[PDB]
């Protein structure tokens, strides 16, 4: 499955809206009142306003071709500073087999570039904006991750619960698409960022729908 729609907070939307929009281009980016949407290949984001007194971020992974890894990386560090870990600019997933690189935009969310080398297509074209293929990880961040992983499994997403560590980062999904199932507290690769527990709500194209609350439950909506 892919994820359809993600609606997350930000306490910077006038900053975000401009970064998106220079970032991804006018076509890609639809402003509202209280909002804007970006599209990223077949994967939409909502930033909403964040409460007052709140500074909401995510962990967000956006999927690119298998053959893309290095235009991508070029393009990303056009918009700001490419993030470091361990005084590297890039890093390589075994478990994912894939190479990733990344940058913080204005509301300190880390967004990263994924270029998973079996499980991407190659495409025979020049990277841009508009070779983005769809959302590949979010965190989900949570109070209780042994009852979001058992609510997950019983909407049908691969979850082997035996396996499912409730005080560390659980890696849910198969192909492209992961979540990131774990407690608030740890530093986050690659960020000066703690885990801390935002809400968002997340749509999948297979229809499956979800929250989580301010309070870190997961819901199925």
């Amino acid at each position: 499955t892919s994820i359809k729609q993600l609606t997350l907070y930000t306490a910077e939307l006038d900053r975000m809206l401009a970064f998106y929009t220079n970032m991804l281009g006018a076509q890609h980016v639809h402003e509202q009142a209280d909002a804007f949407t970006i599209q990223l290949g077949v994967s939409q984001i909502q930033f909403r306003a964040a409460a007052d007194g709140t500074k909401p971020f995510y962990h967000i992974a956006i999927n690119i071709a298998a053959n893309h890894f290095q235009e991508g990386k070029a393009w990303l560090s056009g918009f700001g500073e490419l993030l470091t870990e361990n005084d590297e600019d890039q890093a390589y997933f075994p478990f994912f087999n894939a190479y990733s690189c990344y940058v913080e935009d204005p509301s300190g969310n880390i967004i990263e570039l994924i270029s998973r080398q079996q499980a991407a297509p190659v495409l025979d074209k020049p990277f841009s904006a508009d070779q983005l293929l769809s959302i590949g990880e979010i965190n989900i961040t949570t109070s209780d991750v042994e009852q979001a992983a058992t609510r997950l499994k019983q909407a049908e997403l691969p979850v082997k619960l035996d396996q499912i560590e409730p005080a560390g980062l659980n890696f849910i999904g198969d192909q492209d698409l992961f979540l990131l199932l774990g407690p608030p507290g740890r530093r986050w690769l690659f960020s000066e960022r703690v885990a801390v527990i935002y809400p968002l709500q997340m749509e999948l194209d297979n229809g499956v729908s979800l929250a989580i609350t301010e309070t870190g439950e997961l819901v199925i909506l």
